[PDB]
């Protein structure tokens, strides 16, 4: 049906577990306080590469194969240099492969020193889009690699699902979930796992409004992509989602709700204020999205929601700048 | 025998625990990396009011009695609008009486603003210590409340155990506890929990160079006040022990270890960024302690340390100075 199954989300909490935590769930009387819900806060700020990014890497580089002829990848080569870029390189040093980054010459500097730092070779690109394939085509082939896209590759979307199997293990009474959404790797894993395992559960998705192609997508009915690179806070959700994440969000997420760059300022001070947990302001969305006035119209039913706080990936100096 | 026992301590719990959290343990493959160790931490900044101060406080206000016919204080009145004051102040609301803070005439307006935020009511004296104790005196005395000394009150240091007997059931292999120490409050309560339920696990004080009291005090054999008041980043310790923690301390505390402000400094931005948990500085003592050269030559049969990471109330914005 879709182009992942749970099947392939079990295989994938298999294939990862030994080299992943199992991160906790943390709760808040000031939040359960103040949103009228009994939250649950699943800490992905705390995984290895300081986002739950590693699940769906670390899935990618242990299942898929370079080519029919050759079982094992011999390396890694992606054009996401965050999250997606950090977590790829950390799972190709665990098995002993290198890993690729393909940069345009017009990158920043710190972006630069940044994926050097986390262990990468970088090879440069013009800031187009035939030269970024040409070159990550041609890397992938001479190092006999496997390109990794950060969220529409069928292993990564099932390898981020694995943590809606932790979440309903540890929230036995779980009522909903709310999933921060770029590219929708995360936000589909986890709707097929939910889904299959126990749909009376929902799903719901929190997106920036200043990027808001999931919400015109499931309002439309058809996969509407953002037009023009989008501007906002959550920087690690400025992707559309796109042909493989698309089907499963509109058959399988419940509800999108969208905040506007303020809300996810207040959320993300809020949580590092309150929580004293440093999450990136991309994971401040899912807050927002609990606190905001749409999530209202959520049923008092839904009592027990649980959060993921996707990422912790944040630099300190020029980030007290919007608080 | 000390100002408390254990027993104060397992009253202290039953005391407070249907109000205060029980906070988890967490671990980093970093530090351990760092240190040769298996840390865990004890994160006393997700308490309430974001420090441990809420067990002593709160042991206090359900302890306590004010100098007035019904046994019950009616109001608590602090000095105090740091970690202390806001503890205080929460255990006032969860009995649902007043808090005071008797505040000099002429404190700035954003001082003014952030105590009325966590809902502290506010009495104004004249700016010396003689006027700020005689009002404080005259506001408890007139509102039948009671006061809590920050370190010395044999409530608070019992309460302050409680972390240690929750410790002691979350890491039942722990070896030693590494703990922050200004009044030494804290330090003595743990220090009295674990040598009661388990001697055998080491009970390890953290100090800044710049207010190493509790280091002269313990190699002198006596109690060795700072002589002036510290200059350190880390706010919360720049208290001296005092005559009711220093004998436990003396007895009952295997080691001290003293760090610099560099050092805390470095432990507190590495709990930031490797750990993602937003310390405050005096939180980052523990850290740089088992960071610190001296305690690596801490003998190897010491594996499991549990660090008390015991408040996270820092200004964010002031962060940019360091
Ligand atoms: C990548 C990322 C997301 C979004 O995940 P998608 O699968 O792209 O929707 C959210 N939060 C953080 C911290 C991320 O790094
Ligand atoms: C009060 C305090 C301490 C020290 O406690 P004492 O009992 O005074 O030794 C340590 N850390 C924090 C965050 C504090 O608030
Ligand atoms: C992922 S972590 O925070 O680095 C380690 C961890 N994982 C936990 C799960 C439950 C309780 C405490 C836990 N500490
Ligand atoms: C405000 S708190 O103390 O972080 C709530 C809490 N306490 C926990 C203990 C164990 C696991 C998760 C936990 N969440
Ligand atoms: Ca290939
Ligand atoms: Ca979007
Ligand atoms: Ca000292
Ligand atoms: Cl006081
Ligand atoms: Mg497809
Ligand atoms: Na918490």
């Amino acid at each position: 049906q879709y182009d992942i199954s749970f099947a392939d989300v079990e295989k994938a909490h298999i294939n990862i577990r030994d080299s992943i935590h199992l991160t906790p769930v943390l709760t808040s009387s000031i939040l359960n306080q103040l949103t009228g819900r009994n939250l649950f806060f699943k800490c992905e700020l705390f995984q290895k590469t300081g986002s739950f990014k590693i699940r769906g890497a670390l899935n990618a580089v242990r299942s898929l194969v370079p080519d029919a002829l050759e079982r094992k990848p011999k390396a890694v080569v992606t054009h996401s240099s965050g999250n997606h870029g950090q977590a790829l390189t950390y799972a190709a040093k665990l098995e002993g492969i290198p890993a690729y980054i393909v940069v345009p010459q017009t990158a920043p500097d710190c972006k630069k020193l940044a994926i050097q730092a986390y262990g990468a070779s970088i090879v440069y690109c013009e800031p187009s889009d035939e030269s970024r394939e040409n070159v990550a085509k041609r890397v992938t082939e001479e190092t006999e690699g496997i390109m990794v896209h950060p969220n529409q590759e069928p292993a990564v979307i099932a390898g981020q699902g694995t943590i809606a199997l932790e979440v309903l293990n540890q929230v036995p009474l779980v009522d909903a979930l709310v999933v921060p959404v770029g590219g929708g790797g995360m936000l589909a894993g986890i709707a097929i796992t939910v889904k299959a395992l126990k749909p009376s559960v929902k799903v719901y998705a929190a997106e920036p409004s200043n990027a808001d192609d999931c919400y015109q997508s499931k309002l439309k009915g058809k996969l509407m992509p953002n037009l023009y690179p989008p501007e906002t806070i959550a920087d690690g959700v400025k992707s559309s989602i796109g042909l493989n994440t698309w089907p499963i969000i509109r058959d399988l997420v419940d509800d999108i709700f969208t905040v506007t760059e303020d809300e996810i300022k207040c959320a993300t001070q809020l949580v590092w204020e309150r929580m004293k947990l440093l999450i990136e302001p991309t994971a401040g969305v899912g807050v927002a999205a609990v606190l905001s006035q749409h999530f209202q119209t959520v049923s008092p039913e839904v009592k027990n929601i649980c959060i993921v706080l996707s990422g912790g990936n944040v630099d300190l100096t020029s980030s007290i700048t919007w608080v």
